[PDB]
């Protein structure tokens, strides 16, 4: 409808598209909410594993928002470093009901200087460049702070899009969309966490993500000295 | 010699079925994923997200992995001859044929749940018997080379299963972790058994007119399989 709650996700090239299809799939099952999945201009856009989807609107004929949320993925270095990407999100932030990422999205969060002095989290392996950007860094899944809330890596689109939910409406309108998503998981393994998956596993996953993180660090402290000018 | 692994792509597709496994399996080595429907180009997911299929049924090459996921659209598929016979075609040789959520449904149309262990969405899990299954209340169920995960989200841990199963443990626990897949759900309201029993009446009653039209499709299938 013409009422509908108005929820925005960030969609660019080499997103990691499960920060964008679990929490769409959750905030979709909402009562009269229209999603927008917005980019430079609508078409196609192709994530990181190669599936492609499809922009919606373009940043100039976005509707104002009650929600945006920047998902995550390889493709953020680029963001971190658009001046029209970050101009769009300042100007939907100042007015938005909730401001809101998964994954690494919450560094592009950052750059736009929206994580100045606030509580955050992102993917565990990248977590130590909410620090320069000013953010308080946290080590839960999902982190509130005012009507700011950031997810932590990938998978937690879920659960803070459930939490979303709570905000939005209520706690049992949430609940019913988690019993509707059949939401009671069992992993078969325990190695979700670096805390408790196997050392030489986590070892694997540090080294793999080294290159990455320096050159991330790089970025991260570029765009941190255009906030302090 | 790559690891060919298919998704049906149908219209009216519950997204998520197909996604979170999609990002599970695509992050492994030497696998080539697929997208698969009548003819390559847009499909519309239930809640309006557009996915776009890669290749048609003649098209797709042989599969190791076959899965079919769910969504309000399977009702159309389990009396879809041609969908039923691709399904069939590709299941005589693949290594494994799975599902997620009420995708079992269209594998029990097909004929594949005759006589096998199988789970479903636990909405819809009555529907299980007529189509030659023996129901398992398990998340996820698996029974030679047929493996199904219960609704929606099951779709995770499903695959997780099935990347263990195609290479090690070693390779999903990585998966796991860069996935960062440690849920922390903020209710407990994921099963019948402990959600509120308000949220659980809640539920059934906006489940009950798409059952009552499963239920009818599910004998006209169980019908043709007999005759």
């Amino acid at each position: 409808s013409h009422m509908a709650v108005q929820i925005g996700f960030l969609l660019f090239p080499e997103v990691q598209q499960l920060d964008l299809t679990g929490p769409h799939d959750v905030l979709a099952s909402l009562p009269d909410v229209q999603v927008h999945l917005i980019w430079k201009e609508p078409g196609p856009v192709v994530a990181s594993s190669g599936l492609v989807l499809q922009a919606t609107t373009s940043f100039a004929d976005c509707p104002p928002l009650d929600v945006i949320c920047i998902p995550g993925g390889t493709g953020v270095g680029a963001l971190m470093e658009d001046p029209q990407a970050l101009a769009f999100i300042r100007q939907q932030a100042a007015r938005a009901r909730y401001v809101t990422s998964v994954c690494t999205g919450s560094l592009v969060l950052g750059a736009a200087g929206l994580l100045q002095g606030k509580r955050a989290t992102t993917h565990w392996a990248y977590h130590e460049l909410l620090a320069p950007l000013g953010a308080i860094p946290v080590h839960e899944r999902v982190v509130r702070d005012g009507n700011l809330l950031t997810g932590a890596g990938i998978t937690a689109g879920i659960d803070f899009a459930l939490t979303l939910a709570a905000e939005l409406f209520d706690a049992a309108t949430a609940q019913r969309v988690q019993l509707q998503l059949e939401y009671a998981p069992a992993p078969p393994f325990n190695a979700g966490s670096p805390d408790t998956a196997p050392a030489s596993v986590v070892q694997q996953a540090r080294q793999r993500a080294a290159d990455s993180l320096h050159k991330r660090r790089e970025i991260t402290l570029r765009a941190a000295a255009r906030l302090a000018a």
